[PDB]
This record gives C-alpha cells, structure tokens and sequence, in this order.
C-alpha cells in the first residue's frame, strides 16, 4: 500500500501532512520550508513551481501565476473574475464561457485552465510528500473552504486527477482544522466551535456545530479579499515615503524596486511576531542606494490598526446569523499564518473575554494535518 496524504490547497501556500504511528508529520519541501507557495512561472526553458516560482516573480511577472484559486471552478462573466483580473500581472482570456491564464513557455504562446495550474502545485506536494515517505503517494485528501459550491470543487478534484492523486475526499477547511485538535470525538453534547481562518489572501469565519462527531457549519462570514499580503502592502508603502522623504526618490513606478521591498516586508513581518522590531537591508533597492533602515511591533501594529481590528466585524456577524453568543462557543481555534501576529490574538482573546485559544498547532499547519488525520480513517490505517 501507500499512505494518503492531506493536502491543504491554499491561496497563497499549500501543505502536506501524512499520518504514520499516531502522528501526523507536515513535510518540508526542497528548501526545507514546512508550506510551499501556490505559484507556478513559465520561462524560456522551464516550468519553476514552488519556492522556485515565487523566488523569481519580479522578473518574470506576466509568466508567474498565482491566485488559481480564485478562478478555480469559475466562469469568465464571473463578477468576482471580472474585478480580480483587473490586478493580476498575467493574462486571463476567455475559451468559450470558461477563464484560462495565458503565459508565454518556451517562446510559445500557451494557455492553461485554472485546474491545470492547481494540478501542478499539486503535483508538487505529492513529490514532496513522495520525496520524503520514499514511496509513491496515490491517495489523498484534499482541502477546500466550506463556501465552496459544487463546480469549484468539482474542479479542485480535477485538478486532483490529472496531478495522478486518487482524491478519497473533498473535506472543507473548517472541518479539517477542528479535527486537528481532537473536537469531533463525541462527547455527550453538542459542542459550538469558532474556526478563525486569516491566511495570505483570505479571511473566513466559521461556527461549527459538532454532535456525534457530525459538523454542521451553522454560520460563515469573512473577506476574501484580506489577508497577510494587505499587512505587507501597508508596510511597503510607508517604506516607500521613508526611501522618498530620505533621498527624495519615488520607487513606486519601478516594480522590481517595490517587489523586492515588499518581500523584505513580508519577511520582517514574521520576525516581528517573535521580536518587537526587525531590520530591512536591500543592497541596491533604487538606482545605486542601499535601504538599511528597521521597524518595531509598535509601528508594525500601528499602520495595520483598523485592519486588525476590522477582523472582529465579520466574528459578530458568524454570531448573530448562528444566534449564539460569545458565551456559547466552546472552542475557538486560530488558522492561517496571519494568525500569528500577537496583536491579532490578543484582539480576538479580548473579544473573547480572555477565553483560551487553541493554537499548539503551526496555524498554517492546521488544515493540513486534520485532512492527514481525515486521510488515515478513510484509507483504513486509523
Ligand atoms: N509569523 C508570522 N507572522 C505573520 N504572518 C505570518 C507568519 N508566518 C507566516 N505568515 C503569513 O501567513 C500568510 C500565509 O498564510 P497561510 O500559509 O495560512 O495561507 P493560505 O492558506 O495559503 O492562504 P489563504 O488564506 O490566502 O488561502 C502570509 O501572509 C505569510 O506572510
């Protein structure tokens, strides 16, 4: 046999987990990074997926694809693609009422069903998956968020089927992260939990309803336009008036500039979740000028103000349409990397009235590791 994997498909990062001997291992790729980003570039002579991918995205931007995820299962007159593609540096175009990503490989002109694109960073996962177990990876399970209808994940099991995965099952998000922590083994009643997802591009809330190990997604509310990446940008462009006010250069128009700040951004960005400031060294950022400078928690949490604690609107609205209270939620637990900014917890722990929040578990990891938990029941080996 061959064990199945769970596979956490997300927006903006994608995670493996497999469970062996009561545990679930989350696999590191090539690089030794425990999620993997959910692009795919097209060059003269080569197909880059991965970390390769988004490594190289400021030189190749009409090639690099990204956001698959948004058009996955979609139709071309669909408002949302309407409005999305307006931001996305690549080539959408329309075959026939369905969207394709148009890219430029090999000097040749070819074009790719959002199925496509997904089914390679799948193809990713299950050789990373593959890499490490040191056998081949057939089944799997593979993630999905609770609003999704039928056609979207209709076509993220497609995408399944062509990466050569036999998908044993199209679990949502919510459900995956409560299973993580042991919340569907059944108790003597019903038991509310609060799933608060805020990934790189996406924020969801759920209410789950769990009685006899049997969810029900009594309420959902979120923005699928907020996430870790708007947190970056307000990073980006206070650094671009500091690099203006200090040498009177605007870099905004040069967007190699602007992408290799915003990646020194998202990678002070996590540092500050550990440490109360952080140092930015771009050798070269414009012309010939270096851009040492740094940033504090404080300031960090301060450009970001009304969009951390915006995130607390839509957590009242999953209440009133699931009519509970804040008292009638028993478990709430934090999903997405975004999750880990301090201020966020603490945020959220208040709205709570200091309630305790689970959160042992890599919050990016989450997903993953209850679809490896879902994988194991349903193949035989749990
Ligand atoms: N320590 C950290 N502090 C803050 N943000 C972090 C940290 N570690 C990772 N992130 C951020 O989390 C985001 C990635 O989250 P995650 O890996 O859950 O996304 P995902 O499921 O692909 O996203 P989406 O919700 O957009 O579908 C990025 O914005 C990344 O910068």
């Amino acid at each position: 046999k061959g064990p199945a994997v769970g596979i956490d498909l997300g927006t903006t990062y994608s995670c493996v987990g497999v469970f062996q001997h009561g545990k679930v291992e989350i696999i590191a790729n090539d690089q030794g990074n425990r999620t993997t980003p959910s692009y795919v570039a097209f060059t003269d002579t080569e197909r880059l997926i991965g970390d390769a991918a988004k490594n190289q995205v400021a030189m190749n931007p009409t090639n690099t694809v990204f956001d698959a995820k948004r058009l996955i299962g979609r139709r071309f007159d669909d408002a949302v693609v309407q409005s999305d593609m307006k931001h996305w540096p690549f080539m959408v175009v329309n075959d026939a009422g369905r969207p394709k990503v148009q890219v430029e490989y090999k000097g040749e002109t070819k074009s790719f069903y959002p199925e496509e694109v997904s089914s390679m960073v799948l193809t990713k996962m299950k050789e990373i998956a593959e890499a490490y177990l040191g056998k081949t990876v057939t089944n799997a399970v593979v993630t999905v968020p609770a609003y999704f209808n039928d056609s979207q994940r209709q076509a993220t099991k497609d995408a399944g089927t062509i990466a050569g995965l036999n998908v044993l099952r199209i679990i949502n998000e919510p459900t995956a992260a409560a299973i993580a922590y042991g919340l569907d083994k059944k108790v003597g009643a019903e038991r509310n939990v609060l799933i608060f997802n805020l990934g790189g591009g996406t924020f969801d809330v759920s209410i789950l309803t769990i009685e006899d190990g049997i969810f029900e997604v009594k309420s959902t509310a979120g923005d699928t336009h907020l996430g870790g990446e708007d947190f970056d940008n307000r990073m980006v462009n206070h650094f671009i008036a500091e690099f203006k006010r200090k040498h009177k250069k605007d870099i905004s128009e040069n967007k190699r500039a602007v992408r290799r700040l915003r990646t020194a951004c998202e990678r002070a960005k996590r540092t500050l979740s550990s440490s109360t400031q952080a140092s930015i060294e771009i050798d070269s950022l414009y012309e010939g000028i270096d851009f040492y400078t740094s940033i504090t928690r404080a300031r960090f949490e301060e450009l970001n103000a009304d969009l951390f604690r915006g995130t607390l609107d839509p957590v009242e609205k999953a209440l009133r349409d699931a009519k509970l209270d804040k008292s009638q939620i028993h478990d709430i637990v934090l999903v997405g990397g975004s999750t880990r900014i301090p201020k966020i917890q603490k945020l959220l722990q208040d709205f709570f009235n200091g309630k305790e929040l689970n959160k042992s578990i890599n919050p990016d990891e989450a997903v993953a590791y209850g679809a490896a938990v879902q994988a194991a029941i349903l193949s035989g080996d749990k």
